[PDB]
């Protein structure tokens, strides 16, 4: 298992514009298009992102390209972030994947706000961190995905995904 397979399980693949769990316009593998209510604004962002008139629809290939960009940008963002970088550097491979997953879903800023949990991860207090991460809107809103990520941080194995 790798970061790509992990995120592909959590986000799915949709080739037509869709609304995410939060009601936002998305396409492909969790690629947020806009937080704006206008499907029109979404179709415009999409065309800008792909470089063609897509009419709200993309190919598998296009979805995967966007995905490659997003994962890359998620990693670069962590590495550039003063709060995130030190945590990432302290982690093992699997747990690094878990942090990338959170950043891909909620953006750098959102994850950097998990001050206490970040501190516990840095200290390698697995059980305490899992408990703290669960006390969040994130967990209450998308509990099955959050549990999967949390288990990854808790155990340092891919057990939560070997099911799936």
């Amino acid at each position: 298992m790798n970061i790509f397979e992990m995120l592909r399980i959590d986000e799915g693949l949709r080739l037509k514009i869709y609304k995410d769990t939060e009601g936002y316009y998305t396409i492909g593998i969790g690629h947020l298009l806009t937080k704006s209510p206008s499907l029109n604004a979404a179709k415009s962002e999409l065309d800008k992102a792909i470089g063609r008139n897509c009419n709200g629809v993309i190919t598998k290939d296009e979805a995967e390209k966007l995905f490659n960009q997003d994962v890359d940008a998620a990693v670069r963002g962590i590495l550039r972030n003063a709060k995130l970088k030190p945590v990432y550097d302290s982690l093992d491979a699997v747990r690094r994947c878990a942090l990338i997953n959170m950043v891909f879903q909620m953006g750098e800023t959102g994850v950097a706000g998990f001050t206490n949990s970040l501190r516990m991860l840095q200290q390698k207090r697995w059980d305490e961190a899992a408990v703290n991460l669960a006390k969040s809107r994130w967990y209450n809103q998308t509990p099955n995905r959050a549990k999967r990520v949390i288990t990854s941080f808790r155990t340092g194995t891919w057990d939560a995904y070997k099911n799936l």
